[PDB]
């Protein structure tokens, strides 16, 4: 696996819970659950969606791009793993994102998915149904807070000593988005 | 470090040896000479985007590798060869050639091999950059099909799809190879 650190400006421009970009970024961490966990820092990495090419292929969403990644991880079917996502947008439904993830968790039962969204993709009419199907699939869906933002900065960004610097209204956007998710997940 | 595969279009458009792009990509590999391919010591880099406004003038791909050297944890008791698959040939008038050459002198336990996919003649002293790199004990070459195919196989998220050389890949390679050896001739 080739190493590549995410640049500070690309991280901040994409994971700002006030800025909405036409790109989805997906920082992922794999770890094995035992009696304690076993952190597989070997398997850290991130993804974005694939750029479309109208002149003809509409690109591939980051969620699906992680599902293409799973065999490379060579997970033990006997053992159980917890996959952690720090995804830029909450996975959609109108496109086969929430659907394929549901099928994956259903088939590969040895995987627990923990998703941290920076912001909610409400530009998809069925964004509510997306988060709900993920919840039914057994995933932990929640909103990124300062802790999760500082983590990805320390873990995935070429910071070079520079500490994580919170943008204006980071906490307010978190709390606001937490309430919306709390309403969507309220059955 | 975090694993991240380069996208097909990002690779094919940047490492094209006929068309120019505004940023530099640098695929690097490390191997101990005792040769053993030190996989997981490989990855790729791009120049850090400038942000004039907050007076930041970016950082070139070559220099970003130099920052990454202590991360490698190389052994002074061993001997390594670092291979560079770089989009533009390292410049001079902005400090890449001089600082890369200087690194080789401080670190004689490492030998450098540079495969440029394109000659950065935007620098008026682009020839002096290439010559300085050679005089520092580094192989200065031009990316051929072999290197492009290797980068596609190694760094690019090809998803099983084989490497498809763009139009004029071999043609431009020869022309650029003729230019380079004519430069290093002098
Ligand atoms: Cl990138
Ligand atoms: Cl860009
Ligand atoms: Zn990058
Ligand atoms: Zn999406
Ligand atoms: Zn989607
Ligand atoms: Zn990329
Ligand atoms: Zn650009
Ligand atoms: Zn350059
Ligand atoms: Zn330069």
């Amino acid at each position: 696996g080739p190493r590549h650190l995410m640049d500070p400006h690309i991280f901040t421009s994409n994971f700002n819970n006030g800025i909405g970009r036409h790109k989805t970024y997906l920082c992922y961490e794999v770890e094995r659950l035992d009696n304690t966990s076993v952190k597989m820092d070997q398997h850290r990495g991130f993804l974005h969606n694939q750029a479309k090419n109208l002149l003809g292929f509409y690109g591939r969403h980051a969620a699906l791009r992680f599902l293409d990644l799973v065999p490379s991880l060579q997970l033990d079917p006997a053992q159980i793993y917890r996959v952690t996502w720090f995804i830029s947008w909450s996975p959609c439904f109108s496109w086969g994102c929430a659907g394929e993830v549901r099928a994956f968790l259903q088939e590969n039962t040895h995987v627990r998915l923990r998703i941290f969204a920076a912001r909610i993709y409400d530009y998809d009419p069925l964004y509510k149904e997306a988060l709900q199907m993920l919840r039914d699939a057994g995933a932990q869906v929640s909103i990124m807070t300062y802790d999760e933002f500082k983590h990805c900065w320390d873990t995935f960004v070429d910071h070079q000593g520079a500490p994580f610097q919170p943008w204006d209204g980071l906490d307010e956007h978190s709390q606001a988005l937490s309430g919306r998710l709390r309403a969507i997940l309220q059955n």
